[PDB]
C-alpha cells in the first residue's frame, strides 16, 4: 500500500537569487531576472538576453579542482541539492544511507562543456579533449557526484525529458518513496544551455523572444504581444521524504506531494495540439492520483513559456479539466519573472508551488498588459495575490509531447 | 500488490546484426562484431576500432526528410523500437493508446549532431544551425518520435544513467506497468558515440582498449591482458506488457520480468569500489524485489566491460551476493563479442538474457584465454554452454556509481 510523501527541504539557483528565500522574495515582488547576456558575444544571434545566475560561488560547495572538472549545469545542480539537504536537517548515517537516493535531471545537459571540448578538438586537436570530458558532461553526474559527496546509496538516476525534466524527476522520486524503494530522495533539475548551440538552436527553431531592446518585458505569458520563450539557467532540488520518517526525526514539513501525472501528446516534435489535449490528460491523471475533486485546486503554476502556441494550449487544457472552476482558481506563470529554466523549470516551479502553500499567496504573471483572446482566467496579472490555497498544481510540457503534472497540498 | 510484467517483443541494432535473430546467431557462434572504424578517420587516435552497426538502412523506418532531422542515436533507437512493436503483434487503437508508453534512453545522446554543428559554428557562426537541431539531438526524442509516429499517449520519458541507462529504462518501464500506470511500454536504449568527441573523450580518460593490431581480441572480460573497454554503437528495445493484457490478445511471451534493483556506490566518478559493494547491494535489491533466494539464479549476463578495475569488482560482488552458489551459476559477458554499447548495453543484454532463457544456453565470454587472479567462477569461456536456466540476471553499472539489475524468469 502507498506511503505518503512530504517535502522537508528545498534549494535553488535562479536568475532571481542564489537560494530559495532570495528567489522567492523576487517572485513576490514581481522582479525580473532577465538581462542582456554578458558571458558571451551574441552580436550575431537574433536573441541576446536571458536569465543568468549572478554571482554564483561554486567554492561554497566544491574545491576549484573538483569544480573545473564539471559543466556548469552539474555545479548548479549540486548547489541546489546541497542546499536542499542542509535545509532538510537530515543526517546521513550507516543506518539510513541505503534508503536515501537522488534523481536530478537535465533537458539539454552538458551542451556548453561539449561545445567547448568541440572547439578544442577542431582548433587544437583530439589530445586537447579533457580527461574529465565524459564524467563532467553527462547528465547523471549531478546524481552521481551528490551521492559521492553526501554518501547516498539508494536509487540513483537521472531523467531527461526536455522542458518537463524537473517535474518528472520529482514525481518519479515520489513514486520511489511511496512504493518503498527509498525513504528519502533528492530530486529536481538543473540547466545551463546559454551557449552558441543553445541560443542558436532555439533561435533557429524561432522559439525564443527577440525583444532585445526590452529584455525584462520579453517574457509575457498569455499577453497578446508575446513572441517566444526566454532562456534561463539554474537549478531546483527538493528533499522528498516518507511521512512517518519525517515525523520520527521531527522534520519541518513544507507540504505534501499528493499527485503525479504523465502523458504524451503524440502530436508534434515541437508544438502542442491547439486544444492541449495531452496536457488535459496529464492533469486529470494527477488529480485522480491525488483523489481530488478538480474544484479543490486553488493555484496552478502554469508551464507559461510565453510562446504563441504553447500558452493558449494550456488555457484550453485548464478549461477542459476544470470547467467553470477554471474561473475560480488562480493560475500564474513565474516564467514571466525567471524566464524558462528548461529542465530545471519544473523543479524551481515545484518549489514556488510549495511556497505558495506555505505563504498562502499566488505569485504574479508579470508583463500581462493585454491578455490575448480566450486568456480570460484569473492569471494573477502584475501583482502577487494573497488567497486561500489548500491545493497547488504545477505543469511542465516538453518537446516530444512529453507532459508532467504535480499536485501538492497543505500538510496537517 | 503488483501486476506481472512479460516481454512480448524485442528489437535491436548491434555490431553483430541489424535485428535480434542475426545478432543472437552471432552471440551463440562466439562471433566478434569489432573492427577498424570506417566512417571516420581515426589515424591519429590511440583507439581506431570498435563495434559499428554495418549497413543500417534508415529508409526502412523513416523518410529521408525525417531521417535528416534526427541524430543517429535517435535513428537507432527508433529502428529497435519499431522492430520490437512489430515483433509483439500489438495493435494500437483509440481504446488502448492512453495505456501504451515509451521509455527509451541514452547515455551520451547526440554527440555526432553536436560535433557536426560545432564546426560551422566556430568558422561561420550560427547561420547553419538547423531549425531541427534541438528536437533532433535531445535524448527524449526516441520516446517522443516513437509516440508521435505510433500514436502512443501513455507515460513518455527517457533515462540517462550513462552505461546503466538501458537497464534502468527497462526496469522503470516495468514499474509503470506493475503499478497500473500503463499496460504496455516500449523500453530500452540507444547510442552512437563513435565520433572524435567520443573516441577522444574516452581515450583521454584512458578507459579504452588500444589493441589496434587485433581488434577482435581487444574485448576480453576477466582476462589478465585486458586493457579497457571497446566502444560500440546500436540499440535495444523491448515491448513490456502486463501479463493478462498479453494473454487476452494471444501474444507470444518470451519471458517474465520479475525483479529490478538499483543502488549507488557513492564512491568515485569513474571507478567502482574494489569489492563492488554497490553492485552487490543492487543485485540483492533485485532478488528481494523478485522474492527469490540467490540460489535460484542460474545465469548472469555481467556488465563485463573489460576494464582492469571494473571486471574484478563485479566478481567480488557476485561472490558476496551468492556465496557458495557463485560456483554453481554461470556468468558471461557478451561485451566480449559486441563491445560496450554504453546506454544501449543494458538493453541488448536484457534481450540476450531473455534469449538465454528461451534457448537454455549461456552465451560465451570469448577471449578469456587466461583468467585473472580471483576470476575463478564459471565464466563460460570461449564457447556457448547449454544448461538449465530458469532465472537470468543482467547487470549494468555506470559512471557516477549508478547501478541497475534486472531479473528475468521462464514463463510457463
Ligand atoms: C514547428 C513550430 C511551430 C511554432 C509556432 C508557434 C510556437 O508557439 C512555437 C514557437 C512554440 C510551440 C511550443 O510552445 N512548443 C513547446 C512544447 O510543445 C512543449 C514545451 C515548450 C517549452 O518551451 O517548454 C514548447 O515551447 C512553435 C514551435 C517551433 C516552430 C514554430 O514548433
Ligand atoms: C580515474 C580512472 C581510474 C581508471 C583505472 C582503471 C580502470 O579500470 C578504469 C579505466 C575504469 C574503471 C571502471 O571500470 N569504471 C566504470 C564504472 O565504474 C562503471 C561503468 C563503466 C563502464 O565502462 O560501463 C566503467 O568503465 C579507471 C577509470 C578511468 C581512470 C583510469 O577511472
Ligand atoms: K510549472
Amino acid at each position: 500500500s502507498r506511503r505518503r510523501v512530504v517535502i522537508t527541504g528545498m534549494g535553488m539557483l535562479s536568475p532571481l537569487g542564489l537560494d530559495v528565500p532570495s528567489s522567492w522574495e523576487g517572485i513576490l515582488a514581481g522582479r525580473s531576472g532577465i538581462a542582456p547576456i554578458e558571458h558571451m558575444d551574441l552580436s550575431a544571434y537574433s536573441t541576446r538576453f536571458g536569465g543568468s545566475v549572478k554571482g554564483f560561488n561554486v567554492e561554497e560547495y566544491l574545491s576549484a579542482k573538483e569544480a573545473r572538472k564539471l559543466d556548469l549545469f552539474i555545479q548548479y545542480g549540486l548547489a541546489a541539492s546541497f542546499q536542499a539537504v542542509r535545509d532538510s536537517g537530515l543526517e546521513v548515517t550507516d543506518a539510513n544511507r541505503e534508503r536515501i537516493g537522488v534523481s536530478m535531471g537535465s533537458g539539454i545537459g552538458g551542451l556548453t562543456n561539449i561545445e567547448n571540448n568541440c572547439r578544442s578538438l577542431f582548433e587544437q586537436g583530439p589530445r586537447r579533449i579533457s580527461p574529465f570530458f565524459v564524467p563532467g558532461s553527462i547528465i547523471n553526474m549531478v546524481s552521481g557526484f551528490l551521492s559521492i559527496h553526501l554518501g547516498l546509496q539508494g536509487p540513483n538516476y537521472a531523467l531527461t525529458t526536455a522542458q518537463t525534466t524537473g517535474t518528472h524527476s520529482i514525481g518519479m522520486a515520489a513514486r520511489n518513496i511511496a512504493y518503498g524503494e527509498a525513504d528519502v530522495m533528492v530530486a529536481g533539475g538543473s540547466e545551463m544551455a546559454a551557449c552558441g548551440l543553445g541560443l542558436g538552436g532555439f533561435g533557429a527553431a524561432r522559439a525564443l523572444s527577440t525583444r532585445n531592446d526590452e529584455p525584462t518585458r520579453a517574457s509575457r505569458p498569455w499577453d497578446r504581444d508575446r513572441d517566444g520563450f526566454v532562456l534561463s539557467d539554474g537549478s531546483g532540488a527538493l528533499v522528498l521524504e516518507e511521512l512517518e520518517h519525517a515525523r520520527a526525526r521531527g522534520a519541518r514539513i513544507y507540504a505534501e506531494l499528493v499527485g503525479f501525472g504523465m502523458s504524451g501528446d503524440a502530436f508534434h516534435m515541437t508544438a502542442p495540439p491547439e486544444d492541449g489535449a495531452g496536457a488535459a490528460r496529464c492533469m486529470k491523471n494527477a488529480l485522480r492520483d491525488a483523489g481530488l475533486d478538480p474544484r479543490q485546486v486553488d493555484y496552478i503554476n502554469a508551464h507559461g513559456t510565453s510562446t504563441p502556441a504553447g500558452d493558449i494550449a494550456e488555457i484550453a487544457a485548464v478549461k477542459s479539466v476544470f470547467g467553470e472552476h477554471a474561473h475560480a482558481l488562480s493560475m500564474s506563470s513565474t516564467k514571466s519573472m525567471t524566464g524558462h529554466l528548461l529542465g530545471a523549470a519544473g523543479a524551481v516551479e515545484a518549489i514556488f508551488s510549495v511556497l505558495a502553500l506555505r505563504d498562502q499567496v499566488a505569485p504574479p504573471t508579470i508583463n500581462l498588459d493585454n491578455p490575448d483572446e480566450g486568456c480570460d482566467l484569473d492569471l494573477v496579472a502584475h501583482e502577487a495575490k494573497p488567497r486561500k490555497i489548500d491545493v497547488a498544481l504545477s505543469n511542465s510540457f516538453g518537446f516530444g509531447g512529453t507532459n508532467g503534472t504535480l499536485v501538492f497540498r497543505r500538510f496537517a
